DNA sequence: GGTCAGAAAATCGGTTGTGGTCAGCTGCTGCCACCGGTTAACCTCCAATTCTGCTGCCAGCCT
């Protein structure tokens, strides 16, 4: 929003923005990482009936990426007690 | 003890007249079917035989 419409060159400023912004989706990634078991623990009750596993696996991903999205940290809570609703 | 206007038939066709009649939307109004988002104690790694060709493998003369 700001290199929309103004140009300014300070060079450790937006060099340390651009790490910021890396290292933000360095630990999105770590984040979802971690975990990608608790995923696969979920989705293992669910087979035998229409799907197959991996479709499961990677839907639940899915929804596990929605959950990152959507998790805060204010309410203080523990991380998989709310994504196991998106996933579910 | 014969010719000419009128009357009386269907006949082909235009009017017409209204009497419904059916649809063609047209709102419209309620409803119902369908799609999308959301849920905050915790608990984080699966259910037989026959034949031909190819590749992997190990000793072993040769340099």
């Amino acid at each position: 929003e700001l290199s929309e419409r103004g140009e300014k060159l300070p060079a450790a400023q937006r060099r340390d923005m651009m790490w910021i912004c890396r290292d933000g989706d360095r630990a999105k990634n770590h984040l979802l990482e971690a975990n990608l078991r608790l995923v696969v623990s979920l989705a293992k009750r669910y087979t035998g009936r229409g799907m197959a596993f991996l479709d499961l696996i990677q839907e639940g991903n899915l929804g596990l990426i929605r959950a990152v999205e959507k998790f805060d940290y204010t309410k203080g809570y523990k991380f998989s007690t709310y994504a196991t609703w998106w996933i579910r």
